[PDB]
């Protein structure tokens, strides 16, 4: 009944027979993405209209569209023919991933480049690499893919073990021409293997891990109903899934004696991006938006009980469509699971003689995506004090390059010849707000450290600042460590029992955020990476920080486009995005394949309760 | 057999006996401190000589002696009698936390100041809180302890909820005199009670928590032996304790294959002080160093199995001494037991077609102190991938005073008329380092960035510099979260495979420090907590940050004294001190019973194994 469920296997057929019916799915059309569109502002008239946003495209070369259809009603809405030289490409399809290697494995530039270092064309697999906006024009308009090359020495070989630097291949995957090849020189191809799972490189596994056994033998606190709607010590929430930014959590909302109060409307990562800091010729234009360009969600593993998940799990499996319109299952995507979480409260009073001690826990939504040679865990936490918490976990393989004779600034060496260049994980989460309703505004919350003299006679004192952000155009923050700074979502027309504003706190990791020169090209498409925290008003096309094609974007659509309106945000419909992420300077001990490293971010309520919300917890 | 071995009841009995036969524990003395000492570097001679130092209390006023005794041979080593009006007096004990509120209970000042704010005097709690050093000069040379009163409605209620502001008196507690009582004023005594288990306050108990069940069936995958020494997957370590600085990790080591390679030599937290930012003359002196002063080790809680500690749970009962010398026995004082810890590397390629998935754990050792309203849980991390991380949980009940009429900026309120002052909680970490062995050295890591222009066409390189720091009047160092800096500790002298030097990286959380006036009496007594980093050369009798004797010292001893030396540190035998803090602005979840929050900070290999550490993890 809920017009928040998962998409099911039946709507996305009927999505393809629509689209059929009327004439805009015929053989040589692909879907590069579709999803549901959530419900518009004002979903109380009880009207379900079910409605998807599709992107086609054409191998023939004709312009691809933008369709919108009511499945509820069964008509197309709307469809736009796509300028791509103007707006953007498509997001890179599944299928497009085996081109690139073919193609080059008959050009004779590659094979001469193979051949000059005695290289067998069948062992060379190519990555399909997204291209960017540099300086060849000849690609504005054209669905370009570069390759980079790595040798596999057998079948079950870890190619990203043995990259082949000096050498880039730029490839028209729609007209298939190689449109260049560029070797800059002979480099040593390296040769140590990096295959983890073999006996020689791991030697005898321990035998001293005795098991963990995790277990709720009367089933877990949480239930299901609806499909996707979760009920948990307060907590209430739907678990969406859309293929571009994976799980999404919408109408988040905590029960307060007998009253729902919302939280956050819509919670979810709506970009990510992986700049590379190696100037060298090629690697320089290397920066994948995995969100934006790949769509994480559609790459999203199938998690093994015990192995992925541990503990009295339940399970989601989120329906997608394929590249033709057919529905398939991502089979055991999405986790869901209670954790301990160690001690909650905790005194023992001297003078009342009490001994008081309580446990916390937290209930867990995640799911894994594997896009080549990376792979991340997206963590979900709520806790029973009201914290949110997100958390990335970053781990496979690290990208390769040689390391060069005599060193590089740019570069790590994890073994013999074999270097990783440096490079960020960034991340975008898109928080649309609605602490206590949707009224809500932002301050910037400051330490302020305070001068002896009068009034402060023994120089103890400090204090804060809070500072209203009223308009878009100064709601572009940096992070300020030293200061303590945070920032206060908060209601002003909604009051506790103290008569103060509810309202809710972001601690922010406070790590660097993009590195690259604002000059560059990636610091104009990936714009949101340059600062901590943007607030805009919210509205319904405003979805993704970066535009919604980013793929061989130019430049400056999103988040600088939408904050340039300069929009009224001080008690209005507000939506926060933070930028979050980790620097790697890769180590020898992520190699041959790398342990978790963690970033994120936590929201706590902040005067939002009239006092601790976990007084009615029980002793365990 | 092991030097490193826990102190016995036995051996406490023993320097009883040693103390009373020297003429030097007669029953006017009392022993503040005990505590064995660590072996000097060179204990390969076998020759096991236990010895034990010790504060010794004069209660007729006499000057206290600091004593150091060989439980091996009998003997009274050294016995030095302490001007405490230069060196700072001896920790506050336990037995004179009554002696505030009993002698105020007969003082005509007292009295009077309870009257008329009709206050019961038989309900007026006195908190017994440490003095620091002021204008006071008639404080210099004696033993002042301060006193806060709140009052309790009953013998059960918070004492907490009902401070009485205004109000403050000096105590002098060898002489038994109260030295002055200031009264600025009457406030009105916040009249609702914070008591979080009266069911007119909670509520009906929530129902709908299901159990966690974590079990061992084959047991844990740790080894006790020895009574204190741990062998974990390929750690080994000695878990000691010491009455002031509680649980302290020895000999932490890694086993590389065949090799057992140090890594730090001794970790503990030797130093946590709580400094209020109310400017107002009943609090502006107030600053509690819990460790230095109070000493935490004395005040563990005894944790309960499924309550404090949940799991296959191994305890330690760890011995100290009482005032007179005989030993007592701190039941299940440590924790200690392994936990999953979600997944520990991961990837699904594309190209081989092998789906690799492994679970990481981490071996937990913890222990819970009260020192009055405050209750601290402190959490030592081990990782499977070399990772060691420390964690301090702060919980219990926020101190209080009046909420003024018209507001505070230096207050939060809390409920009607209750507040409670902004205040630091920041801890010292002393890391005595051995980072494959005694030759060690720091450097500064930075990220670097780089401009758009030759060599850098494209403005997307970046770089990243490390500074050596030689000398120790170089070695105080800030926090630079924006440029993402970070500690290195390596020793130049032992190779990588890369012939590179091996290392571990300090990850902090760059939180604030100490915010007080430079000039004011707390930035000299803990001038530790005014940076990030300190590096000094090991010296034997350099323990505290704040030197020996913290109580009512006038300021500068300890790391402003040592780092004064200017000793080389490049490749030497070195001690890292590390600052990390809270800053806490109450807020209305914090009360009555505040949830807990976190801090700390974690080191990671940096180039320390080969390649990754866990390689031969099995899979689950
Ligand atoms: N992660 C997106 C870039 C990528 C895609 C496929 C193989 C290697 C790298
Ligand atoms: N935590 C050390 C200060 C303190 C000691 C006893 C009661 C309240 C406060
Ligand atoms: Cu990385
Ligand atoms: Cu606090
Ligand atoms: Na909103
Ligand atoms: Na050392």
């Amino acid at each position: 009944a809920s017009p928040f469920r998962l998409a099911s296997a039946g709507e996305i057929s009927e999505v393809q027979g629509i689209l059929r019916t009327a004439g805009l799915l015929g053989p040589e059309k692909r879907i590069a993405y579709l999803g549901v569109l959530d419900p518009a502002r004002g979903a109380g008239s009880e009207a379900e209209d079910r409605r998807f946003r599709v992107f086609i495209h054409d191998v023939s070369g004709a312009r691809p569209q933008e369709v919108t259809v009511s499945v509820t009603n069964g008509t197309v809405i709307s469809a736009v023919e796509l300028d791509t030289a103007a707006t953007g490409e498509l997001p890179v399809l599944e299928e497009e991933f085996e081109v690139v290697e073919q193609l080059l494995a008959t050009d004779e530039r590659w094979l001469k480049a193979l051949a000059a270092r005695n290289l067998d064309v069948s062992k060379v697999r190519v990555a399909p690499l997204s291209a960017g906006v540099f300086e060849y024009a000849e690609e504005r308009g054209r669905r370009i893919l570069r390759g980079l090359a790595f040798v596999q020495d057998f079948p079950e070989d870890s190619a990203w073990a043995h990259p082949v630097d000096g050498l880039v291949a730029y490839v028209d995957v729609v007209s298939k021409e190689v449109t260049r090849v560029i070797d800059t020189g002979v480099f040593p191809v390296p040769a140590e293997h990096g295959n983890y799972t073999d006996p020689e490189l791991t030697g005898p596994l321990r035998t001293t891990q005795k098991p963990i056994s995790i277990t709720q033998p009367e089933g877990p606190s949480f239930t299901v109903t609806g499909g996707n709607h979760i009920e948990w010590e307060k907590w209430s929430l739907d678990v969406g899934f859309d293929v571009r930014e994976g799980v999404v959590l919408h109408n988040i909302a905590f029960r307060d004696g007998d009253r729902l109060r919302p939280i956050i409307n819509r919670a979810s990562i709506a970009e990510m991006v992986v700049p590379y800091g190696d100037p060298s010729p090629i690697r320089s234009w290397q920066n994948y938006f995995d969100t934006g360009e790949y769509l994480v969600g559609q790459y999203a593993n199938s998690l093994e009980l015990g192995c992925d998940c541990l503990g009295d799990i339940t399970y989601l499996s989120p329906v997608i469509s394929d590249a033709f319109g057919n529905p398939r299952e991502i089979r055991n995507g999405i986790c869901m699971h209670e954790e301990d979480w160690g001690i909650l409260a905790k005194h023992s009073d001297l003078w009342s003689g009490i001994n008081y001690t309580r446990r916390n826990r937290r209930m867990v939504i995640s799911f894994f995506t594997t896009i080549g040679n990376y792979d991340y865990g997206f963590y979900w936490y709520l806790y029973l004090d009201g914290t949110i918490e997100f958390e990335a976990k970053a781990t496979g393989v690290v990208f390769t390059s040689a390391f060069p004779e005599g060193g590089s600034d740019n570069i790590s060496q994890l073994a013999p010849g074999l270097g990783a260049p440096f490079h960020q994980h960034i991340f975008s989460a898109r928080l649309d707000m609605a602490i206590d309703g949707f009224t809500n505004r932002v301050e910037e919350e400051d330490v302020v450290r305070q001068t002896m003299g009068p009034g402060n006679e023994r120089g103890n004192a400090f204090s804060r600042k809070r500072t209203v952000l009223t308009r878009e155009s100064e709601a572009v923050r940096e992070a300020d460590a030293r200061t303590g700074r945070t920032w206060i979502i908060s209601n002003p027309e909604s009051k506790n029992r103290l008569n103060e504003p509810v309202g809710y706190k972001l601690h922010a990791h406070n790590q660097p955020t993009l590195l690259a020169d604002p000059g560059s090209s990636i610091a104009r498409r990936a714009a949101f990476a340059t600062k901590d925290l943007w607030v805009t008003r919210y509205a319904d096309d405003e979805r993704y920080p970066t535009g919604d094609f980013v793929n061989q974007h130019s430049g400056g659509a999103g988040l600088p486009s939408y904050i340039a309106q300069d929009r009224d945000i001080d008690g209005q419909d507000i939506v926060v995005w933070h930028t979050f992420g980790l620097t790697h300077f890769p180590r020898v001990e992520d190699w041959p394949i790398m342990p978790v490293d963690t970033v994120g971010f936590k929201l706590r309520p902040e005067g939002f309760f009239d006092r601790s919300p976990v007084l009615d917890v029980p002793a365990n």
